[PDB]
């Protein structure tokens, strides 16, 4: 998928996401 | 798909996305 | 997969993520 970002991501799912 | 970005993505999917 | 990132993702799932 070539990502190396550097914060959190999903990658395609089903469910929440939070990031404070 | 090339990214290295610096902070929280999702690729596509059937579910919500928070970043506080 | 092929992420080597920088910070914390999910891969898919049924359960909710944080990162303060």
């Amino acid at each position: 998928y070539t990502i190396y970002n550097s914060t959190g991501i999903q990658i395609g799912a089903y469910n929440y996401m939070e990031i404070g």
